[PDB]
């Protein structure tokens, strides 16, 4: 099963009980964005991140009464149609708001049962993706495909280190390709134990295909209330990219000297084949539109891995 | 019966009839569609060899001036990028794309690929979260039918085409329309089946390697290359990989007779085989700009993946 989260007086996590931390329900988010939850029917704002006032420019109480209808007039009917009752928690809808306080915000919404989860992040506003797609497809074998993928991602993102991280049948991991800035340790060829990514992290990564720690030293921002009014239970946040990272994994990233981290699942035959794993030495908020490019690349790599593995077997 | 290609018309080959379809050399027509321009150049020196006859009007230069310069001089910023992206021996399927600001012609999209020692350069005029939203909707579709319907509707919304269909090949190469989105008033093709020879075996082979093809105006005359043969080889210039390549006059007669002014299909490739086509129709001529066509190319790949996934959920 899972332990209760901390804020419901559950045990603190160790290397004895890695597998039992409820990472999906941390009750908090990373501070480079803001999150609101809301009722599926009424559009009634039920929870907000204590930092919402910053991003939205709204007097705190104003929000926690109001309706999405009021708050987002153009958007609220689109949401209603895009995310019908009963849809999967994996389905997401995005829009760009030109919002008074903040030039442009990206809005990302998904639905978990009766709750809409809304994420707001700063945003903005060429051929590198098309060029990359053809490059991946003409790679002659899996090894070269891995090399092209890591190089392409590094060029698109500027990340200090991009790895392709492949799982063995026992969930042992192996770095099979790597693109990195001069003057970093090489992780190429190295293998790491299964517990470095515990079973409950792997399952959640099979369904929700991208996560990131934008700053490995930033404090999480609580949800208020912490419990969903609807259920008097924790809000599931695993489909939210803003979700606070496990402190265990923040300790791991800090001990390696990483300041910003991101990864993309490569899913083949319904299973987690591996990860595009990215490191930056310093804090780094990759903007939403560039993340989208990596999300596309994730799908394309999933296709090409199967194609390429089929021409060996 | 499968038989080798006839020589093209310009090398004294025969004219093509319903009797001998499968032997038309559709990859070497010696000509392009008039809404863009094409140059060929030597892959090592960058000497310009062939050009479409309309090139002066896209590129704003006399032929003899174009042909008298190397790509190093014509494309000083792109020439080194081309050479890195398209190394000798690379496959003909690999494409490099850039946007140019050309004085006379505005923003041009440049698409380049390499066939042996030849570079092929295509120039076309070029111009929010719809793709991301579509990607997730496709993935959440519960079964093959719902996927097919979401895919057709999405493509129609992105493009404004009068008709978008998902055409699926059977094992005997007969095809069937299994989903479609269509303009009000058009008659339905859903569930209809069409003989295998409607898309002969040499088109289907090409359609497995080069995944998008089109006919922007089914009445437009093709524009010859000049000279027609590659001076490197005194042989035909391979245009399989060029979206500007002229369409088989057999196929254009088949489209005009249907009332279609514009056509475009995207290949859906599963396990190395052509599974089906995203086929689109417009009643009037219609040019879809290169950046919009890129969205369809990306959806072609997504759909190939999702078709595998939906079919595996099915035994
Ligand atoms: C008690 C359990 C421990 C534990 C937990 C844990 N680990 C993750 C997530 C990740 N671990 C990763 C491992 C590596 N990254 C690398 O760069 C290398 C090698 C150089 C390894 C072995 C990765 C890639 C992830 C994914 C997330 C990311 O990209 O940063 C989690 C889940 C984090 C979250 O989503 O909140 C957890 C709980 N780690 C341990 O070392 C043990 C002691
Ligand atoms: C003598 C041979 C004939 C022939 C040749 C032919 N056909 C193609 C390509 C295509 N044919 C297609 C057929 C259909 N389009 C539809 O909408 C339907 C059903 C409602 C069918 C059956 C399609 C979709 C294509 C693909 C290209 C496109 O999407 O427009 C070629 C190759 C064309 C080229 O690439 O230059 C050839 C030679 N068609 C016949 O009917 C016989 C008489």
């Amino acid at each position: 099963p899972f332990f209760p989260p901390l804020y419901l007086g559950g045990p603190e996590i160790t290397t004895e009980n890695c597998e039992r931390e409820p990472i999906h329900i941390p009750g908090s988010i990373q501070p480079h964005g803001a999150l609101l939850t809301a009722d599926g029917h009424s559009g009634e704002v039920l929870q907000m991140s204590l930092n919402a006032a910053t991003f939205l420019g709204q007097e705190p109480t104003v929000l926690r009464g109001q309706t999405l209808a009021a708050l987002l007039p153009e958007q609220w009917p689109a949401l209603q149609a895009a995310l019908p009752p009963g849809c999967p928690d994996a389905l997401q809808y995005r829009a760009t708001l030109d919002w008074p306080a903040a030039g442009h915000l990206s809005l990302t919404v998904h639905r978990v049962g009766e709750l809409l989860i809304l994420e707001f992040e700063p945003t903005e506003a060429p051929h590198a993706l098309r060029n990359a797609m053809f490059a991946l497809e003409s790679a002659p074998n899996l090894r070269a495909l891995a090399e092209v993928a890591t190089q392409t991602v590094r060029e698109l993102t500027g990340f200090d280190r991009v790895m392709l991280y492949k799982f063995a049948p026992d969930a042992t991991g192996e770095v099979i390709a790597e693109a990195r800035r001069e003057g970093l340790h090489a992780f190429l060829g190295h293998r790491f134990p299964a517990s470095d990514i515990p079973a409950q992290a792997r399952a959640l990564y099979t369904r929700h295909l991208l996560r990131l720690t934008a700053d490995t030293r930033a404090a999480a921002v609580p949800l208020d209330p912490v419990l969903n009014p609807q259920t008097n239970a924790p809000t599931p946040l695993g489909g939210a990219v803003l979700r606070a990272t496990s402190p265990m994994h923040m300790q791991y990233l800090r001990n390696m000297g990483v300041g910003s981290s991101l990864s993309v699942s490569v899913v083949v035959g319904g299973q987690l084949w591996g990860l595009i794993a990215c490191h930056h030495q310093t804090p780094y908020v990759l903007p939403p539109d560039l993340r989208t490019t990596l999300e596309y690349l994730g799908r394309l790599l999933s296709l090409q891995v199967q194609v390429k593995e089929a021409l060996e077997h």
